[PDB]
């Protein structure tokens, strides 16, 4: 009945009052506290009740939109936290994914294990264990540790605990002794059980939540105990809501048990408040678009529905989560955007932020730069008297953007706003073409900030008639607080597949789901009589790995409920993909059931006022606008829009001046005030003048057009497909060819297929020739004719225009089985032959008439045929989807626009490579000879390495004279395709680092250009046919990382210390007798990675030319027949340097039946991983079955089929890298934190670092007494 | 193939687990028709040089029968008589 929403984002506050008899609409906002956050709400209150004359007491509800637990999280500024897990597994939020962020850097850091909010000291271990699937206790539970644990927690002083054991979310009885354990022996102490935080699988996203849920609980806890018992005093009398990131109320005694829920809250009230404005005027269909000072959110509402996005995409920050969120995608083109031309010659707006400090130089502010907000300055539409309410300042400043592209004087604004402009529309494109929406359909709503600039300009592009504002863009955060209803989301995970389902359990589970719902709101107070209650169900194909989410009918489960669910699945995948798969099982993973209470919707304020625009006509400025591409000035008026009342349909080139936002129309059309305070204004869609574009904004435009296929059709296979390696490792390469084979666009997805790409594309075309056709799909792996190796298999299909042969789409990726002598992977083996199948430009749709028998034979040959077929499919679908877009362009603009655009990103990227290259000494530059063990068949005999590096001029050329002949084994590396393709790598990080150099060089063929290597024929690095080149990895590892020893002497700051540079590619195999099929797991085993100069080296990750994900404990041990019984750091130190080499882990992996094992192993009893400056070496690997039990082997690093029986467990140690620098020369608060973590001992701290720690007054602490001491009688011994 | 049987057909099969000798003996199947009535079939089977297994020619130590070379499964050659190049 009468209901208030607060909303605080950071510099204002936002309060929106109404009512539903009375029908008044109160809009008050208030400074904001940022040193404080509750003398800003409580004050608001005050100001808000004043004003029209009510009463607290009075207020049926109010709503709170908070972000205090995202700043908490953000800036890590939380509570000490300890951690009880299972013992061995004492590091899994250091290991995380062991994925870096970016694929092609050398000098990131990961921030999880740099600043963690659980540090490795205060993570504690209990002896016990909990199996899936049905949840038994395997080792009992000892009462005195627990107990001893626990106080060891309490003595350190550790403000939170979070209770992280695996499998808790089966059975949780585990954990809720130890939190009774834990609340008798420490009662001042905030308690997270993981179990029910997220009653959810995959053991580290879980361990993530709760840890972020343990890191902000003491914070906020007090923050809403202090808000509720402030409020209560003023005279509310009822409890307070809490707006959450998934949409939604809950009260405040549940959101101080789960903060995690409230992080990232408020860009979904802009969302949720525009559904509302726009279902006032008709229109069903919404998307929704707010330009902030810094970023670009974007909200597409079709229907007018949430959208609830990806499992991978939901991370806060940089940790991962597995709390539900809104699908909004944030854009970095925003108010605050960096116009520039790079060295280049390449005109490009953002990433890099210019901020609100500096500001435009015309307003009188001070800058040094062009920005995006400049560039609106200049046009006219900001006035340049609206903040205070030089002139030239702006002008003048953008004479070093506009010459130097020679470009207009005037034009040069328009350029920087178009870029823009187009890199919003295929952002928006890509989750628009695809999904399947019409835009004419949709209606576009502005909101706060500058989001009605670009309305206009975006609707033309994507084709949108209706363009609407709301009444009050400055308040929408705070009235989509009102409009969502309390609703509560409890979940399980209960796996069933249709194939096999009954109808009993699953009815059970969601009415227990029920249960604990109707529990919850009997203590709210709410009636029976508006209870809505709605089903949801998470569910996915059989071999895919991540779910989609949709509403499945009313209950209870019956036959046909089961049929209606299993359809709106299929429903569901081609609304967000736009594919079908021909077959498959659907299987459901997780459980939802939400309980609305919807007590009263919001009415629209209908309010009438009376006016003209000659009351507030103040002056006429001149105002620049785009007119055929030529800037043509024209007379502007200004007046505000709290004058005029409804039904002031006016017509001329105006600005609207509000006190929160700006709305100027073009010329030529007019604009309908409606009776709510909207306005829609008739943009134009299809005009029948062509209109001028300069030369830098059109090759950008293309070349963003083709990167974003690249990147579209990536999504599309990896997030489809069925094979593992694929999904996880993004083993894939795609992208868009010209007609002569040189790749313009590609996806990025792997260093593993740098420059590969072009190299098959040609070799299809040099077999085929003219003999290409439309309709034509093309099937190759072949790795004498460009590929990467023969696991790796490739689609291509021409596209053609008016019989015209235009260009190619290509996607490729490594299949889990292709039919060779083992399963998986292989090391033992004779020749190409017995790698498997070999395609040669098999063309697999002719005429586009599919080949039945073609497909079938194919399918015959391998061991994972429905996975198989899965991958094909989805690649299919890419290559269907990139001669889409690549066809929009030629019939929007023209083939030799497309061609010729193509051909200039080209010559690009080969300039900024040569500039790079150009600046090292000329010279030749050496190292010592690498070994390598063995090669397989015959162990003993090591294999040397030489990497010889020469450089002339603006040309680099990789020498690998002296390396080995050819072993008779799979251990060698094709030229094209790896060899070359790894060095290509190298290059691209050694000279165009994604971290250090300022612009993002797209992967072109103007990469591969400015590298040569040489390498004689018949070595390992290049083969004469036939022999194998399967397991290629180790051996380019090792080459590229001698490449870098040889060049530290003269590039120190751009190189790294002895990384491991090496894999455990494992894989573990065995048949199923009730399926009748394959099991296959195939293990990437993360290395570590060598110190910098400036930085340490960070442990547990995948190194150099891999960046793979692991795959989660707790499904695996769903999927697979074994049981991960250790996943931790080795114990012994790594190796010692001014900076620290990295740390290796240590797996044990045992099973549960007779597994065969095949190892591509490297570094066991060869060469130690060196170190630089005096750094110390690192540490071989190892392999031992049953380490301390009966039947130890001392396993080599490269096996081929071994056997274990059962009960068996193989523990795998990966290499430690190499420090870098004299390690007496470390800073001494330093090694400190490193003993008290278990990183170093300390005896031997005082011998390579030098620092003396003596225990006072119970602690440790560094003493600066003796420490300089040491430090003068440690150089000459 | 059941009743997927047309006239020009030429079929090509060496499943073990579906009657063939073992993997290297490739055999050739051509139905026989005579007034749009299937009569019978024409057959021929011989051991290749090599089917592209684990070893070049021979073998003993090796996984399974997907590591014995290549599987045809009633593939057919010819479909209505016009020679499939591809
Ligand atoms: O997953 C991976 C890592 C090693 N090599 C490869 O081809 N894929
Ligand atoms: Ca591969
Ligand atoms: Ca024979």
């Amino acid at each position: 009945m009468k209901r208030i929403g607060v909303d605080v984002g950071g510099t204002f506050t936002d309060l929106y009052f109404s009512d539903d008899d009375q029908r008044i609409a109160v809009v008050e906002k208030v400074p904001s506290t940022p040193h404080d956050p509750s003398e800003a709400v409580i004050n608001g209150i005050k100001k808000l009740c004043e004003k029209a004359g009510v009463s607290l007491s009075e207020i049926d509800q109010l709503v709170h939109g908070t972000t205090v637990a995202t700043n908490t999280a953000l800036t890590h500024t939380g509570a000490e936290v300890g951690m009880i897990t299972t013992e061995g597994f004492r590091d899994i939020l250091h290991i995380a994914r062991h994925k870096k962020p970016h694929n092609f850097s050398l000098q990131q850091d990961l921030p999880w294990q740099t600043k963690p909010l659980i540090k490795r000291r205060y993570r504690l271990t209990v002896k016990e264990r909990i199996t899936a699937p049905h949840g038994e206790i395997l080792v009992p539970l000892d009462e005195d540790e627990v107990r001893q644990r626990v106080r060891e927690l309490k003595t350190a002083g550790v403000q939170a605990i979070a209770v992280c054991l695996l499998h808790s979310y089966l059975n949780p009885e585990h954990e809720q002794r130890i939190g009774e354990i834990v609340n008798e022996e420490f009662p001042e102490a905030y308690l997270s059980l993981s179990s029910e935080i997220v009653p959810l699988y995959r053991e580290y996203e879980r361990f993530s939540t709760t840890a972020l849920n343990a890191y902000v609980g003491p914070r906020v806890s007090r923050y809403l105990h202090r808000l509720q018992e402030q409020a209560e005093n003023l005279g509310y009398q009822r409890e307070i809501l809490l707006m959450q990131s998934s949409g939604g109320m809950v009260p405040i005694g549940e959101a101080a048990k789960r903060p995690v829920t409230l992080m990232m809250s408020g860009p979904v009230g802009g969302l949720i408040g525009g559904m509302w404005a726009a279902k006032q005027s008709g229109f069903e269909n919404v998307v929704t678009l707010d330009i902030g000072g810094t970023s670009a959110d974007i909200g597409v509402a079709y229907q007018g529905e949430l959208r609830m996005r990806h499992l991978l995409d939901t991370k806060i920050g940089d940790h991962q989560a597995m709390v539900p969120m809104v699908d909004i995608d944030t854009i970095g083109a925003g108010g605050g955007s960096i116009a520039y031309v790079d060295a280049g010659g390449v005109f490009r707006v953002g990433p890099q932020s210019a901020g609100a400090v500096p500001g435009p130089v015309c307003y009188g502010r001070g800058g040094t730069e062009p920005t995006s907000t400049d560039a609106q300055v200049l046009l006219g539409r900001m006035r340049p008297d609206r903040i205070l309410a030089d002139l030239d300042g702006a002008r003048a400043a953008m004479q070093g953007l506009a010459d130097k592209l020679g470009m207009s004087i005037e034009e040069a604004a328009l350029g920087a706003l178009q870029i823009q402009k187009f890199g919003m529309t295929q952002a928006i494109e890509q989750n628009s073409v695809r999904r399947g929406y019409d835009p004419r359909d949709f209606t576009l709503v502005a909101a706060g900030g500058a989001g009605a600039l670009f309305a206009c300009e975006i609707a033309a592009e994507l084709e949108v008639p209706h363009v609407l504002v709301p009444a009050h863009p400055g308040i929408i955060a705070g009235i989509g607080l009102l409009a969502t209803d309390e609703q509560y989301e409890f979940v399980a995970t209960n796996r069933f597949s249709f194939a096999s389902a009954d109808a009993a359990v699953i009815q059970a589970s969601y009415e227990q789901l029920e249960r604990e719902a109707n529990a919850q709101l009997d203590a709210e107070e709410v009636p029976a009589e508006r209870r809505k209650i709605v089903w949801l169900a998470d569910a996915r194909y059989e071999g895919q790995g991540y779910e989609i989410r949709f509403v499945v009918p009313e209950g209870p489960v019956t036959t046909a409920w089961l049929d209606q669910a299993e359809a709106a699945f299929h429903d569901a995948h081609f609304e967000e993909y736009g594919h079908r798969f021909k077959g498959g099982t659907v299987e459901v993973i997780n459980i939802r059931v939400e309980a609305r209470a919807v007590m009263d919707e919001l009415p629209t304020p209908e309010a009438t006022q009376s006016g003209s625009l000659e009351n507030a006509l103040v002056e006429t400025r001149p105002v620049t606008f785009q007119q055929a591409g030529k800037p043509v000035t024209l007379d502007t008026g200004f007046y505000d829009r709290a004058k005029m009342g409804i039904g002031t349909t006016f017509a001329g080139p105006v600005v609207i001046e509000q006190y929160d936002s700006t709305t100027v129309i073009p010329p030529g059309f007019t604009g309908t005030v409606d009776d709510a305070g909207n306005l829609v204004i008739a943009c134009p869609a299809v005009t029948q003048t062509v209109e001028k574009l300069a030369t830098p904004i059109l090759m950008r435009v293309i070349g963003g057009a083709l990167n974003s296929a690249a990147k579209e059709m990536a999504s599309v296979l990896f997030r489809m497909s069925y094979s593992s390696i694929i999904r996880e490792s993004e083993d894939l390469g795609a992208g868009l060819f010209d007609k002569d084979g040189n790749v313009l666009a590609e996806s990025d997805s792997t260093p593993m297929f740098m420059g590969s790409m072009p190299k098959i594309v040609k070799g299809v075309i040099s077999v085929l020739g003219d003999d290409i056709h439309d309709g034509d799909v093309i099937l190759h792996n072949d790795p004498y004719l460009g590929a990467t190796h023969s696991p790796d298999v490739a689609i291509i299909e021409p596209i053609f225009h008016d019989g015209e042969l235009v260009g190619f789409a290509g996607a490729s990726g490594q299949l889990i089985d292709n039919g060779g002598a083992f399963s998986g992977l292989m090391v033992d083996i004779q020749d190409v032959q017995s790698e498997g199948t070999i395609f040669r430009a098999v063309k697999v749709y002719e005429k586009g008439v599919r080949q039945e028998s073609l497909i079938r034979h194919i399918l015959n040959n391998t061991r994972t045929p429905t996975s198989n077929e899965g991958d094909f499919q989805a690649m299919i679908a890419a290559c269907d989807l990139a001669k889409s877009r690549y066809l929009a362009l030629v019939e929007r603009y023209g083939r030799d626009s497309v061609r010729d655009a193509g051909q200039f990103w080209i010559d690009y990227s080969e300039r900024m490579l040569r500039q790079e290259i150009a600046k090292i000494p000329d010279g030749v530059y050496e190292t010592e000879t690498g070994y390598l063990d063995d090669d397989g068949r015959n162990y003993g005999k090591k294999l040397p390495i030489v990497v010889k590096v020469i450089v002339e001029g603006d040309e680099i050329t990789y020498d690998l004279t002296g390396s080995s002949e050819q072993v008779p084994t799979a251990y060698n590396c094709a030229f094209e395709g790896t060899t070359v393709s790894a060095f290509t790598f190298i290059t691209r990080m050694m000279f165009l680092d994604e971290v250090a150099f300022p612009v993002f060089v797209p992967q072109n063929e103007g990469m591969l250009k400015p590298l040569k290597v040489i390498a004689p024929k018949g070595t390992i690095f290049n083969p004469n046919y036939p022999a194998a080149t399967f397991s290629r990895f180790s051996q380019v590892q090792r080459a590229v990382d001698l490449a870098l020893r040889a060049l530290a002497p003269v590039m120190p700051e751009r190189v790294t210390a002895g990384n491991s540079a090496h894999i455990h590619f494992m894989s573990y195999s065995g048949w199923d007798e009730k399926q009748g099929e394959y099991w296959v797991y195939l293990e990437v085993n993360e290395g570590s990675y060598g110190a910098r100069q400036d930085s340490d080296g960070p442990d547990s990750v995948d190194n150099l030319i891999a960046n793979t994900r692991n795959n989660p404990i707790e499904e695996l041990e769903w999927r697979f027949p074994m049981r991960t019984d250790r996943y931790e750091l080795r114990e012994d130190p790594a190796a010692a340097g001014e900076y620290r080499g990295g740390i290796g882990i240590v797996r044990e992996n045992t099973f549960l039946e007779d597994t065969a094992v095949t190892c591509e192993g490297e570094r066991h009893d060869s060469d130690v991983p060196w170190g630089a400056y005096g750094g110390h070496d690192g540490l071989n690997a190892s392999l031992i079955k049953n380490p301390g039990r009966d039947g130890e082997e001392s396993w080599p690093s490269k096996v081929t089929g071994r056997q274990l029986q059962a009960g068996d467990s193989l523990q795998i140690t990966v290499p430690s890298g190499g420090g870098f620098g004299d390690p007496l020369k470390r800073n001494p608060l330093q090694v400190l934190e490193d003993v008290l973590d278990g990183f170093t001992t300390t005896e031997a701290a005082s011998r390579d670092y030098g620092v003396i720690l003596k225990t006072v007054n119970g602690q440790l602490t560094v003493d600066l007494a003796a420490t300089a001491v040491k430090r003068e009688n440690a150089v000459s011994e």
